[PDB]
């Protein structure tokens, strides 16, 4: 029932420790820390691939300024964060293998606050 509007106080002190576990996962997080730049990378196709680019930093500021209105959403960014990664990176790439990590750490985290939302 996801049209119900939360408070973003209620939604940013619940579901920002989440988010601060995967910023605390070093070196995994680093590839995800800020936007895909593909120039910087050297990977001109990824806006080819990737269609709704996302990452910590963009999670973090939606979250810090109020932009969910309910908590699904945030889940809703993470796991495209996460499904990007795996969408562009290959298999066998460090990328990949730090996006499963990470992925990994997250689920551990949302599940038990999601149940204390609901
Ligand atoms: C071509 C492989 O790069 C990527 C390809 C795809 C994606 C995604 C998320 O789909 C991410 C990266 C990526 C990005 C960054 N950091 C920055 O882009 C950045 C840091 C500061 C400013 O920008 C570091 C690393 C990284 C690390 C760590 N150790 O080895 C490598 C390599 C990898």
């Amino acid at each position: 029932m996801r049209k119900k509007i939360f408070k973003p106080e209620e939604l940013r002190q619940a579901l920002m420790p989440t988010l601060e576990a995967l910023y605390r996962q070093d070196p995994e997080s680093l590839p995800f820390r800020q936007p895909v730049d593909p120039q910087l990378l050297g990977i001109p196709d990824y806006f080819d691939i990737v269609k709704n680019p996302m990452d910590l930093s963009t999670i973090k500021r939606k979250l810090d300024t109020g932009q969910y209105q309910e908590p699904w959403q945030y889940v809703d960014d993470v796991w495209l964060m996460f499904n990007n990664a795996w969408l562009y990176n290959r298999k066998t790439s460090r990328v990949y293998k730090f996006c499963s990590k990470l992925a990994e750490v997250f689920e551990q985290e949302i599940d038990p606050v999601m149940q204390s939302l609901g």
